């Protein structure tokens, strides 16, 4: 790959966008509402361990609900993809990240890995001893997708422990369902957790980097997923990741990818590169409305999308 | 590509599940119900024009919903992909093909045009004077992409005329909330012409293959599409080609693709080539038993995924 026309893309990507207006910021909890909304920033890490960035890309923000592609990849690893589908499923809702009615007109099937119910049953189906080894075991593999300095924010943990009580119910209506794999406020707890560690957009990169690489991690160099499951983990990002505009995101760029409501968008391209950015003010969707312009404007100027031969 | 690799795939895939047991023919009318059940049939066509094919290949059988695609093709080329997102929509429902609780619960708006209430819409937003011109131009798609012997059946015709109540709902609750484009009669009608034709597997392939070629039917070397309008009918299936099942489609097999209740089964590996089989009997999601497993079949041993670098 030609380091100057990447180093050109993420620049014109973030030159074109960075200070675009609208959106607001997640304001559930005070951390994610007083995160300045000016900060922006995009990446790219390839699959040769490269890194191009332009804008506040050291600035370590929420993963938020990023942290379902993680957990994903640790279920596939430990119990593989005959028994995430069954358990979890690989098929969109048509209803927000939340959506109850979604489980009860399925059975209480979650369907997915990555909306809320889905993650938490994800998160529950982990192989643990107890609630501490499956903390620890979710935080290792964030941290060997997307970089060793990942780690739980004390204050955002406290913040969302304290008022998650809609995925509390969520836990048990799984639970009651026969979809939850361990015991209900566990799951819901360790769920919190995974989404309250902070990383960088170079970091956020590198989750796409090492899914790109088929489980590799190409700057610690290391072989973090079997390369099979990895398109498990990047059909449901295509069908699921940008919650009710997912559609719109296939559409539009054609790659997979996933939104969290720290303000990260990351996008994978297969065989090539994670694409990353980066901005606090999300759309109505839930998704950074800068990130998802600067992340579409690095794969159209690069020509990716897996829908074009 | 190697050629003796394709018919081999093609080969083992009917070997191994043309007699697979399973499923019931749609028998919502009496020629849907007669075509016997035992018939099956796979073929690859290439890019390049190359046809390999295996079991029943040539038998002709009604396209049904794989139509949606030939019309969404033309909806594009007439009024482009800004047009169609705003008025069809580019997201699945997470419901089944007739459910009207996609439509209230979305206001009206119908999200795919692969459902039968989008389709219904993509039939009327095509350019055209009345509706006999709204027909032929999108019998004259289907030509194109699929093959000059591609013919309306006027028995089918004449049976799904009669016994298309429930897509007169969708037409007039379209009507109503706006998210129809011509009179709703019309586009009722002309969307049940278009399900009414016959194709054999090749043919399907070849629909396949014209998409594969960004465009351009590799058998008669003619483009019909503009090669920028194909990856929005891929995304397009993507998210919804095999309807409430494309999710799981797209985690084990991973290439885009479309059903239909004359039992076939289209796929297209981007660049490279469609892939089709065919056999009555459908399972609960209305997709052909033995046709879902000998495209996966077919896929797997070559290893085509759009997830795999």
């Amino acid at each position: 790959l030609d380091a100057n026309k990447l180093q050109q893309a993420v620049d014109q990507a973030y030159t074109q966008f960075h200070s675009l207006n609208g959106g607001q910021n997640a304001d559930y909890i005070p951390f994610l509402a007083n995160v300045p909304g000016q900060l922006a920033a995009v990446a790219i890490v390839t699959c040769d361990g490269n890194v191009y960035s332009a804008g506040d890309s050291d600035y370590r923000f929420a993963l938020e609900s990023i942290s379902k592609v993680c957990t994903l990849a640790l279920a596939l690893e430990d119990v593989g993809p005959q028994a995430v589908q069954d358990k979890i499923g690989a098929d969109p809702t048509g209803l927000p990240f939340n959506s109850v009615i979604a489980l009860e007109l399925h059975g209480g099937k979650p369907l997915s890995p990555l909306v809320n119910a889905g993650a938490i049953a994800t998160t529950s189906l982990i192989n643990a001893e107890n609630v501490e080894q499956r903390w620890q075991r979710i935080l290792h593999i964030q941290q060997q997708l997307a970089g060793e300095q990942v780690a739980l924010s004390d204050e955002v943990n406290q913040s969302e422990q304290t008022t998650n009580f809609h995925n509390r119910a969520i836990a048990w209506l799984l639970y009651s369902a026969g979809y939850l794999y361990c015991d209900a406020m566990e799951a819901c707890d360790v769920y919190t957790r995974q989404c309250s560690t902070l990383l960088n957009t170079i970091e956020l990169a590198t989750l796409g980097a090492t899914l790109a690489a088929g489980g590799v991690n190409p700057l610690t160099h290391k072989r973090v997923l079997q390369a099979d499951n990895v398109p498990y983990i990047l059909a449901e990002m295509m069908m699921e990741g940008l919650y009710g505009r997912s559609g719109d995101w296939a559409y539009r760029v054609g790659l997979p990818g996933k939104s969290g409501v720290g303000g990260g968008i990351l996008a994978v391209v297969p065989g090539v590169m994670g694409i990353a950015a980066f901005s606090p003010p999300l759309d109505e969707d839930g998704n950074s409305v800068r990130g998802q312009k600067m992340v579409a404007s690095v794969a159209k100027q690069l020509g990716y999308n897996v829908f074009k031969g």
